[PDB]
This record gives C-alpha cells, structure tokens and sequence, in this order.
C-alpha cells in the first residue's frame, strides 16, 4: 500500500534497540526505479561485517550475505530498472538461500562455511548509513518502495504511524 519515495539523498533506517542474530530471515520488498545500481536493502551491523544486502545491480537484483566467513552472492532478474514495480523475496534458512525476483525462478545457493546467525543492529534502505565496516558503499537508491516486509513486520507503515520507536528517515511518503 504506502509508498515511500528516495531521490538519493533519503533513508529510512531500523535502528533496533539491541543486537539480533538471526537463523533466518524473509525478506520482501517492492521497488520501481530508472537506476541500473541502487541500494535496495541492507542489514548492517556495528560490530561486524555480516549483511544481508539487496541491490540493484546492472538492472538485475544482487543478493549478498556475509554469515561470517565473507560475502556471497546471487543474481536475480534482469532490466529491472525499467520504472516500473517489481518485486523480491528472499528466503534464508541457516545455509540455504533463495531469491526470487517478480515471483520468477526461485534462485538458490547454499553457503559455505560454519555460519547459520547474521548479526544485525539496523535494517536500511536508501542509504546505508552504518558504513564503517561495510566492504563497499553502493549508490544511493532513486526510486520508490512499497510493502517492505522483513520476518513479519512491515517496516514502512511501521515507521509511517510510529507503532515502533526504532525508525530514523528522511524519504517522503506518498501513494
Ligand atoms: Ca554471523
């Protein structure tokens, strides 16, 4: 439904109130954009360089995550930067991966490694605000979101209506 609009100087971050380590995350997201790179989504965390990272990527969505044994990535869709609305999903269940694009192909991967948690302090999107040990620092998304959803909570209405104390933004809501 609510729409929250980026023109690549906007964010809207979860700053949650004590650290999470997740087994598992789903993740989805509608967006529409002009732009071949963007930031889409990204757990960011203090004291590591764990994420979970969604983006724009030559008109194609790139997942990466980095469990702890370094950052590994998957592809998904294509010309997405035509302005219209797309949509993604992520699925992690400790190794496992699966990403989806406009409920296409589901594509999987399977990490390497020992590591099931991913530690995170914010959820982010337009800016990736919490920079420090963050490995690259992708453009600035332009362009609109609408319905993200992370493990249940529907952030951008969450933050609209202030039922959670956790939000920091400055991207414009709208319809
Ligand atoms: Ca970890």
């Amino acid at each position: 439904a609510t729409v929250l609009s980026y023109d690549g100087s906007m964010f809207m971050k979860i700053q949650l109130p004590v650290v999470m380590h997740t087994e598992a995350e789903d993740v989805s997201l509608r967006f529409r954009s002009q732009r071949a790179y963007g930031i889409l989504m990204a757990t960011t965390s203090r004291d590591s360089a764990d994420t979970l990272r969604l983006e724009l990527d030559a008109g194609r969505v790139k997942l990466t995550v980095n469990l702890g044994k370094g950052p590994e990535t998957l592809f998904a869709g294509y010309n997405l930067n035509d302005n219209e609305w797309h949509t993604v999903r992520v699925v992690r269940r400790g190794k496992s991966l699966k990403l989806t694009v406009d409920d296409q192909q589901a594509m999987t991967g399977q990490m390497a490694g020992d590591h099931t948690r991913l530690e995170f302090h914010n959820i982010e999107t337009g800016i990736i605000t919490e920079r420090r040990y963050l490995s690259s620092v992708p453009s600035n998304f332009i362009g609109h979101l609408q319905s993200l959803t992370f493990n249940g909570m529907a952030y951008i209405d969450l933050c609209k209506n202030g039922d959670i104390d956790y939000c920091e933004l400055n991207a414009r809501f709208g319809f």
